[PDB]
């Protein structure tokens, strides 16, 4: 006879999860036992919850959805930082927490892992704030209807959910899951709006000769990566990707120019959009960083904005549509308008140009490049990508240290890929211990620890003593985690040559991860980050305007 544990386990497996991540605790202990009972759904463990949640973050980038489990408040409050990151990056990460007993609710008791107050709702009062759905199971009869809700909403919205489950309830007997289809099927557009939406879009381009395509960050949540390719071709115009959305459009196809990111756009892409007649943004995320100090933000007269569920065209609005259904019906009536555009030395000290070049050697169609918040953002946005090659940024949320646990998670879902991690010295320190799990699971990850002895990106926004961080022997950390049983390489590289030696050892090494402490100079950095931090620093601290 099924139980709340089984029902949640199965519901996760049905929608996709081969792995759910967890951190033991006396509330979720009984619950965790029953999450094992499903054998198509494996219980991965983690060092702390802040990371555990970020690992489910990554996993959802590869699978499409992820999940985690934690103890009451003490575990979940840290995870909320990842659930914020999920909502930010449109990831259907499903958090789950253990919770007090049923007989303690409103019972005047104080419990452990809580504030000391007699109330325990404060947790999912918080969670609600950062999650599309928030659900407390306190009776096993409720269970299956609410779990379905939490999952169903998360997937429709492409935003995270929350499920707290009283420890003693987790065990109790529950119903059997209904067919999975109950959760997945979605409301589609309305034909009448859809019809008109396309018609007004056609006029936007057919009163012009030089259109452009701009690929937004939210494209992956809409599931429209395919339909953009069939539009870029059927239309033929010059495509460009945004700050995010790197590797959301393939860099083979003839229209792809590069990356548009304001006055720090990769060579030759700022000009095409400025010059052109109108811009077709497909689910963008313009903000103080994406617009680069509010300088590079498309208007409305010469802009079509095709956000996930609501489409603005010059002088008109539409709602109740979908980005995908819009780009399917568009890629048929669209006419073909075009806007055509027209080594280093080894042995010597290692330059940011050298390893950004040499790292581009690794880029296999079976490769996913995880670029951490930092200057590493700008390196990835210069690198040419093969077809099928992926890049993962976390720009909306930007928690440093996200990369490490999210690389661990991404790798559990896609272990046969070549998983490559560009992480700075400072970011790495926040979440380093989750490398020990890459060793535990024996995953072939290639960590490029961009060591520069400081928060270099933060230096070029506004410098100070707060940016100088204690330095580690980042290379030697690997050994400490390998300890008795693991197998994982820990290397260094102070020269352009040493890098090639380390990279060969990395591709060579199996049975675990490979870190490379690529030392470089702080002020040696991309020319974008230089001119970029200025726009952010002044916009950040622009003065109020008196009334
Ligand atoms: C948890 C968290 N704390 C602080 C910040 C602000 N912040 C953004 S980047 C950054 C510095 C990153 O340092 P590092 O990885 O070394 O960047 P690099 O020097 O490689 O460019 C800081 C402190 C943040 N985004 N997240
Ligand atoms: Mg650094």
């Amino acid at each position: 006879t099924y139980t709340v544990g089984h029902y949640l386990a199965t519901r996760l497996a049905q929608i996709g999860l081969k792995h759910h991540f967890a951190v033991a605790g006396d509330y979720n202990l009984v619950l965790l036992d029953q999450l094992l009972k499903n054998k198509d759904l494996e219980q991965v463990y983690c060092c702390n919850e802040l990371n555990c949640g970020f690992s489910a973050e990554g996993y959802a980038r590869a699978n499409g959805v992820g999940a985690a489990v934690v103890t009451f408040s003490v575990g979940a409050l840290s995870a909320f930082n990842a659930i914020g990151g999920a909502y930010a990056e449109n990831l259907p990460v499903i958090l789950i927490s253990g919770a007090p007993n049923t007989n303690d609710h409103g019972s005047g008791h104080i419990l452990h892992h809580t504030i000391g107050t007699t109330d325990y709702g404060y947790q999912l009062e918080m969670a609600k704030q950062i999650t599309c759905a928030a659900v407390s199971i306190t009776h096993a009869e409720d269970a299956p209807a609410l779990i379905d809700h939490a999952i169903r909403t998360a997937l429709r919205e492409k935003k995270p959910a929350y499920i707290e489950i009283a420890c003693n309830v987790a065990a109790q007997p529950c119903a059997r899951p209904g067919p999975v289809s109950a959760l997945l099927n979605e409301p589609t557009s309305d034909e009448e709006t859809l019809k008109a939406a396309v018609e007004a879009a056609l006029d936007f381009i057919e009163k012009r000769e030089k259109p452009v395509l701009l690929v937004g960050g939210k494209l992956r949540a809409a599931g429209a990566e395919e339909a953009v390719v069939e539009l870029a071709d059927a239309l033929g115009c010059a495509v460009a990707t945004m700050a995010a959305a790197k590797s959301f459009f393939p860099e083979d196809h003839p229209g792809y120019v590069g990356t548009y990111w304001g006055e720090v756009s990769s060579p030759g892409v700022e000009e095409i959009v400025d010059w052109a007649d109108g811009i077709i943004c497909l689910g963008p995320v313009f903000n103080d960083y994406s617009t680069v100090g509010w300088t590079a933000w498309p208007k409305g007269e010469n802009v079509v904005l095709v956000d996930p569920h609501h489409i603005t065209v010059g002088g008109e609005e539409f709602t109740g549509i979908h980005l995908k259904d819009f780009l399917t019906a568009l890629t048929e009536r669209v006419p073909k308008k075009d806007a055509t555009l027209d080594a280093a030395d080894p042995n010597a000290p290692l330059t940011r140009a050298e390893l950004c070049r040499q790292i581009q050697g690794l880029l296999n169609p079976n490769t996913t490049l995880i670029a951490e918040t930092g200057d590493s953002w700008f390196n990835a946005m210069r690198m040419k990508l093969p077809h099928g090659a992926r890049v993962e940024l976390e720009m909306q949320w930007g928690h440093i240290g996200w990369s490490v646990p999210a690389t661990f998670g991404y790798a559990v879902a896609e272990p046969e890929r070549r998983n490559v991690l560009m992480v700075g010295d400072g970011s790495f320190q926040l979440t380093a211990q989750e490398v020990a799990q890459m060793v535990r699971r024996k995953l072939p990850i290639i960590i490029f620890l961009i060591n520069n002895r400081g928060y270099t990106i933060e230096v070029k926004i506004h410098d100070g003593p707060y940016n100088n961080i204690k330095n580690w022997d980042y290379a030697g950390l690997m050994e400490v985690f390998n300890a008795e049983d693991g197998k994982g390489l820990g290397l260094k590289a102070t020269t352009g040559g040493e890098l090639a030696e380390a990279i060969k050892k990395a591709l060579a090494h199996r049975e675990g991860p490979t870190l490379i402490e690529c030392v470089i100079d702080r002020d040696d950095c991309t020319p974008e980050l230089v001119t970029w931090g200025k726009k952010v620093a002044t916009a950040n601290a622009r003065p109020p305007q008196a009334i």
